[PDB]
């Protein structure tokens, strides 16, 4: 019950836990856009965005919220229209323009590049002024301009990357009120994003976790205007690791106080999960749904660590898919496919690593 | 027309047998009994060599008709066999306690880390030598030196056929054909035994309880045989059990039956011949073809996207774990191949599909 561990568990999840609205392509190019301030988006002579491949391919079939457009050209003149101080919530309100898209489409370069995350922006005024922006790292720093930081340090995440599972298993028999607002705000986000059926097998646990999960995963894709909430910058993660317990919930107990215990402990392993893997392909499901078969482990078992590390454990062996297709549903099939694998891996027990550290550690050799 | 009927009909003869235990074990007793040794217990020193990736997957699993696991029991269980039973070596075995004790104390296992890998060194009384090598895929007989029994521009040929042939031969089956296709029917449904991974009731949970229970008959090393596509008793649980609980589940019809398990064991052979494991990505694309073809008859549209959607939505390839591993990755083939028959988007048809998982699947095995 150590306070300092509980301060340091706070920050990280007040750091890691955000909205955004949009799918991480459309909403970083309308945020680095944005951070340019343009008074006026008509006086642009030339607009070159820098995005690198890994990330901002797929961007074509993913939809900009408030625009009924999809791709890069709309996710750009949504930043021109938005505002910086809105972060990933850029175009929250923004009224679009097919005026300024016409006039955008004859005007924006777009460079491509080979490297880790990446969001540059380079703009030439009518009058030879010139702005910059830069958004890079699966971190998402803002580098160009310069903004005031709440400050999550290197040392602060390296002591967070050599916590115990005991640790977060502690830190949700006593939550901080702020942090209960925050899990209960990521509950009912994640919840909204539920609309159509994406894959209904049956009535079952496992086919409204899987048919809940997709549904959530399809709403943010199509640029449906709902926040999602984020986990470690990955609103897939965030998906990931809340709505399968979400649904495992409604099929189950309906105990709001174990939905956020297990939603909780959930964010804390695929946030640990992310601190301890190092990025090359996807790991959505390896990382968030390490935290959903963990969090579901909890709502099933309880306090049990033999039953916790026996669900790491057969996870880890039933690992799904290395690389995610993309596309309009590639994210909702490996999405599925992690449904099924941390649901089943609550009922088989193996003999891949000994306990739940060794297994994470495992998977972060594995991403080379 | 008919040459393309004389050439599926070898083919099939040559690729669907049966096979009493796992590939590790079977393939271990095959290699000692290849030294032809006539009396085990003049024995000095029996040297095995086994690559890893076939040495984990087989400390656990039982030997047929011995009542024992790993191993130390396959060595014995091919000294009391016949080299001319291949992989049925321990058929009609009578197991000898005292061989086994005797051997415990002679034998030496080295293993090293290469693709699949069986030799067996074997010293005499006498000072004599004896010594036996399988590598690549089980049946190569490297040393002793055999005429070749099975039959390479005949898979060529068939490795060049359109999903339509396929198609075509399962509407005029030859009598032959359907008596195999039959008894595979009737052979791998014998293997469900014990519910292993129930989910409740439901199609999808039917195909991954009975699945994963056929699985874990042959695990435990049950003296009941399977019927195999191209060798490996897990490729053909794969390509039939999920279908035959599918129509177990929806109507119980024999001849629809017959002619989506025949759809999948052609499939199977065909992905197999356009070629590491592989159990799920080969078995379980024959499944999805075969399940699509139950579904949705003989619409090319349907099965070209049910390809698309396996292909995307692709397991693992990589099984770790050990042999429980082999039931969590079928139970992922179910889930995968069941799937894709409700969400359309990868290789754009059928023959692009088999050739991209084949690409990919060489890609994961220079890693190690
Ligand atoms: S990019 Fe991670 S699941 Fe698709
Ligand atoms: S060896 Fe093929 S699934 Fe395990
Ligand atoms: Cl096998």
């Amino acid at each position: 019950m150590d306070d300092y561990k509980r301060i340091l568990i706070t920050k990280i999840l007040k750091n890691e836990v955000t909205e955004a609205l949009g799918c991480t392509e459309v909403g970083l190019i309308g945020y680095a856009v944005s951070l340019c301030n343009i008074s006026d988006p008509f006086s642009i002579e030339k607009i070159e965005l820098t995005l690198n491949n890994g990330s901002f391919k797929n961007a074509y079939a993913v939809g900009v919220p408030n625009t009924k457009k999809y791709g890069i050209l709309p996710a750009v003149v949504g930043g021109l229209l938005g505002d910086h101080k809105n972060k990933l919530l850029v175009f929250n309100g923004i009224k679009y323009s097919q005026k300024l898209e016409d006039f955008i489409k004859e005007r924006l370069k777009i460079r491509v590049i080979n490297s880790p995350l990446y969001c540059g922006v380079k703009i030439k005024d009518n009058s030879g002024n010139t702005f910059e922006s830069l958004i890079k790292d699966n971190h998402l720093n803002v580098v160009i301009p310069k903004i005031n930081n709440s400050e999550i340090n290197g040392s602060e995440k390296e002591e967070y990357k050599n916590l115990e599972l005991l640790d977060f298993l502690e830190y949700i028999d006593e939550i901080p009120e702020e942090i209960i607002q925050l899990v209960e705000k990521t509950i009912y986000t994640n919840n909204n994003l539920i609309k159509g059926d994406f894959l209904n097998f049956g009535n079952d646990c496992l086919s409204n976790m899987v048919n809940k999960t997709t549904s959530a995963c399809n709403t943010r894709m199509i640029g449906e205007n709902m926040p999602a909430m984020s986990v470690a910058k990955s609103g897939n993660m965030g998906i990931m690791a809340t709505l399968p317990i979400i649904a495992y919930d409604y099929s189950n107990e309906q105990n709001q106080e174990k939905l956020i215990k297990s939603i909780l402990l959930s964010v804390l392993v695929t946030i640990y999960a992310t601190y301890k893997s190092s990025y090359l392909m996807c790991g959505c499901v390896s990382k968030g749904g390490m935290g959903a078969v963990i969090g579901l482990c909890y709502y099933k078992n309880g306090k049990n660590i033999k039953k916790l590390d026996s669900a790491a454990r057969t996870f880890t062996a039933n690992l799904p898919g290395i690389i995610c297709d993309g596309g309009k549903v590639g994210c909702a099939l490996k999405l599925a496919s992690g449904c099924f694998a941390a649901y089943s891996s609550l009922f088989v027990d193996i003999s891949v690593g000994k306990n739940f550290k060794e297994c994470v550690e495992n998977i972060s050799e594995i991403s080379k």
